[PDB]
């Protein structure tokens, strides 16, 4: 079965262009207008069998302020989501995980920086710290071209089945690229998460 997961984030950190990436999670995806969402079934095949994340993105309220409570209520995970163009989405990370955790306080929760496929890179891997003090996960990421999509949801699933080697063992039908995550550059996005990290 499944997990609704919330992904929340400053308008304009590229939510729903992530989500809508797995392509079956948008064919399938249902609305619940009474809360501004649409729900999307976003299904990952591990080891252990499948997987389901119900993912609730929303209709853009965000753009005014924290979400209602019926949008959090009973999350069993999250994304928090920033652009990692713009700093200023950077810095409202801990006003999203406090929004989050006031209604939902023991999930695992996941941290993305988006659009790391754009050159002009802002919020750069030594910068990135919020994960650190509240033991989240980070993941670079571009919902444009698809790099490490996965990242985010095999963290998650390791946690809530609670089995540190859970892999997935085959990947969701994603949308074709749109821009091209250039490989050399990804490995060195890597490579100084880590040396940020030893630190
Ligand atoms: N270059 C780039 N642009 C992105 C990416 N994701 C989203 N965008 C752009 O960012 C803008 C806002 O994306 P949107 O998904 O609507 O963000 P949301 O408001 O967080 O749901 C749109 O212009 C997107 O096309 C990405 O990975 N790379
Ligand atoms: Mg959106």
């Amino acid at each position: 079965v499944q997990f609704k997961l919330v992904l929340v984030g400053d308008g304009g950190t590229g939510k729903t262009t992530f989500v809508k990436r797995h392509l079956t999670g948008e064919f399938e995806k249902k609305a619940v207008a009474t809360l501004g969402v649409e729900v999307h079934p976003l299904v990952f095949h591990t080891n252990r069998g499948p997987i389901k994340f119900n993912v609730w993105d929303t209709a853009g309220q965000e753009k005014f302020g924290g979400l209602r409570d019926g949008y959090y209520i009973q999350a069993q995970c999250a994304i928090i989501m920033f652009d990692v163009t713009s700093r200023v989405t950077y810095k409202n990370v801990p006003n999203w995980h406090r929004d989050l955790v006031r209604v939902c306080e023991n999930i695992p929760i996941v941290l993305c920086g988006n659009k790391v496929d754009i050159k002009d890179r802002k919020v750069k891997a030594k910068s990135i710290v919020f994960h650190r003090k509240k033991n989240l996960q980070y993941y670079d990421i571009s919902a444009k071209s698809n790099y490490n999509f996965e990242k985010p949801f095999l963290w998650l699933a390791r946690k809530l089945i609670g089995d540190p080697n859970l892999e997935f063992v085959a990947m969701p039908a994603l949308a074709p690229p749109e821009v091209v995550m250039d490989p050399a550059l990804a490995a060195q996005y890597e490579h100084d998460l880590e040396v940020a990290q030893t630190t």
